């Protein structure tokens, strides 16, 4: 590899593993049109199972960038739009708090206070329906950002709801297969299983519980080729040969909502660049990260832009994993690992990385 590159990545993943206790971690840079892959220690503790580039990871939340551009997908296609109420595609949604909810609302977390997660109780579709239907909101639509699995998941399943097909289907047929991420995963098959790492908590093994709106929310597992992929995708999305999926992609990175520095996408959230370092890396943390904040509306949103760092932090109970890019540079990362770690962390590494390389 160039030593450059080498010598910036190494320099800096090898103290963020020390420091952390990461047990297996992988990483690609993007840079120019070409992916270069690193590998460190295991995806099976027990097994004595290496990390390689076909080693898959429990994305958590960086799946949302699959939904934002899945939505995006079904927004080029004509099946929805966002400026749509969430009750044309979920009628039996009756009350009154929905008025005037949409669906862009759903998908960049501005619904008024749809909680973090969906509660453990909601197991049964039933269920899901009671939980929406008395969900109270703090606030008036548009005018609080809150993350919440609750409102992109509801998001993904209602996107997909004129096409007539599941979620991970549409997932498979219309993001997956198009841009050839052949070891990318809703749910693990047989064929994969040698390959899925476990992740690691307290010392445990363990792999994400199933839960309501998982799939949509943070149900990806990925290995780090196709992760590449991703990335140079989402630089490059006119090379997207499909139409639908080529816009959606773009529609991901429009930016709907500013909150102190950064912008709101579909899954994916945006910086100007150059960046503050300090603003990605402590506003990365949970504690700015999960708050409610005040989001000003940009109307219109403005279309994808070019000199951006665009990016998403994610976790499972066992891994953590980060993604950023800088279209107007060809340049991207990725980092997988199977322990959930703290979000600053990764961004500083990341950052120190593109910084050095940009
Ligand atoms: C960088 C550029 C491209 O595709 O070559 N564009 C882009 C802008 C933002 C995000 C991703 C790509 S584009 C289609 O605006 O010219
Ligand atoms: C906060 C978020 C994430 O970091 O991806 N979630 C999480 C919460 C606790 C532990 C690990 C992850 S998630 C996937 O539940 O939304
Ligand atoms: C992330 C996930 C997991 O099992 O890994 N968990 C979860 C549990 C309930 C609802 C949503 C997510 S978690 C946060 O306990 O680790």
């Amino acid at each position: 590899a160039p030593q450059q590159i080498n010598d910036i990545v190494h320099r800096t993943i090898t103290p963020l593993i020390e420091q952390q206790k990461i047990p297996g971690m992988a990483v690609a840079v993007i840079y120019q049109g070409k992916p270069y892959y690193f590998t460190w220690g295991y995806a099976d503790i027990a097994k004595k199972q290496p990390v390689t580039q076909q080693t898959l990871f429990e994305l958590g939340s960086v799946s949302k960038t699959f939904t934002g551009v899945l939505g995006g997908d079904a927004i080029a296609r004509g099946e929805i739009k966002l400026s749509d109420p969430t009750t044309k595609y979920w009628p039996e949604l009756t009350a009154k708090q929905w008025n005037g909810i949409t669906l862009l609302h759903l998908a960049t977390y501005t619904a008024g206070g749809l909680p973090l997660q969906v509660p453990d109780e909601v197991k049964s579709s039933s269920d899901l329906l009671r939980f929406y239907q008395n969900w109270q909101p703090a606030w008036a639509p548009g005018t609080q950002r809150l993350y919440a699995n609750s409102s992109i998941g509801l998001f993904g399943a209602l996107a997909v709801k004129p096409s007539g097909l599941s979620f991970e289907q549409a997932m498979q047929t219309r993001v997956f297969q198009p841009l050839k991420l052949n070891h990318t995963w809703i749910n693990v098959p047989p064929a994969e299983e040698k390959n899925y790492a476990w992740g690691y908590r307290e010392g445990k093994a363990v792999h994400v519980s199933p839960g309501a709106l998982d799939a949509e929310a943070y149900g990806v597992k990925s290995t780090i080729e196709d992760m590449a992929r991703w990335v140079q995708s989402n630089l490059k999305p006119l090379d997207i040969n499909e139409k639908t999926l080529q816009q959606g992609i773009q529609l991901a990175q429009s930016r709907y909502w500013q909150t102190g520095d950064m912008y709101q996408g579909l899954g994916w959230e945006m910086l100007d660049w150059p960046v503050n370092p300090d603003s990605i890396i402590n506003g990365s943390d949970n504690k700015i990260a999960l708050a409610a904040r005040p989001v000003k509306a940009i109307t219109p949103p403005t279309p994808a832009v070019r000199a951006s760092w665009v990016h998403k932090t994610g976790a499972t109970g066992g891994f953590g994993s980060y993604v950023a890019f800088i279209p107007e540079k060809e340049l991207g990362i990725v980092m997988l690992a199977n322990k959930n770690y703290p979000n600053p962390a990764r961004v500083d590494a990341a950052w120190q990385i593109l910084n050095a390389l940009q």
